[PDB]
């Protein structure tokens, strides 16, 4: 399998490695766009032939996310690496992830890998710094109850405050300081950018030190965006 979950809050690293091939990633996002560099490393001493990487999207996913790539070099020498550049365009908010399928010939045999690519909605965030009075005026403007999504869950990791802070920044929103009157809480704000619509997002993360649990709350201008962002961010703490 792959390292998908490690890429919600970070962009660079090893996505997958078997005993023949290592797949590395480097990505950068801006506005509703991104560019992902995929690195294919041959760990063996023999060249791969008919090297064919294919990006597969559910058809519902294709209406929301446009991926473009140019053909990759089809021969990968042993001990070498080849690069693929994926240009991304977010059309509308989405939950599904694309699947990278890699097919190649090695030592006379057919090799087939499939792994989930880490393109998730939070990658299209613009951080938005704001003052306490601003944050609360916007938080108290929600009207539709499905635009608020709450999750109370057990902590997977120790409540180490600086690590928590750095995860919130890697997720993509701004981390607002001394906005919540409770100093143990964490507050964030940003905008999710898409071709068709720009979605305003607020978040609140409340630790319970005795129970080693958290309550996360998302308030956004779109129900599905509140839902996807809450499920993604809940898995980080």
């Amino acid at each position: 399998e792959d390292n998908f979950a490690r890429f919600v809050c970070k962009n660079n690293g090893v996505l997958f490695e078997n005993q023949l091939l290592q797949i590395g990633l480097k990505s950068e996002f801006r506005q509703n766009l991104g560019r992902m560099f995929i690195f294919y490393g041959n760990k063996t001493s023999t060249q791969f032939l008919n090297f064919t990487p294919t990006l597969i999207c559910a058809d519902d996913l294709q209406t929301n996310l446009n991926l473009q790539t140019k053909p990759v070099d089809p021969t990968v020498d042993g001990g070498a690496q080849v690069q693929q550049v994926i240009n991304i365009e977010c059309i509308s908010d989405f939950t599904e992830a694309p699947v990278l399928n890699i097919q190649f010939r090695y030592g006379g045999t057919f090799q087939n890998v499939s792994v989930k690519l880490p393109i998730t909605l939070n990658k299209f965030f613009q951080p938005t710094e704001m003052a306490s009075q601003d944050f609360f005026q916007r938080w108290k403007q929600l009207s539709n109850p499905q635009q608020e999504v709450q999750n109370i869950f057990k902590a997977k990791h120790p409540m180490d405050t600086e690590i928590t802070k750095a995860k919130i920044i890697g997720f993509g929103s701004a981390l607002l300081e001394e906005v919540d009157p409770n100093p143990a809480n964490f507050v964030g704000a940003g905008i999710i950018h898409t071709k068709t619509t720009q979605i305003g997002c607020l978040l609140r993360l409340e630790p319970n030190l005795q129970a080693q649990m958290y309550r996360l709350t998302l308030r956004t201008s779109k129900d599905t965006v509140s839902q996807r962002l809450c499920e993604l961010l809940s898995e980080q703490f």
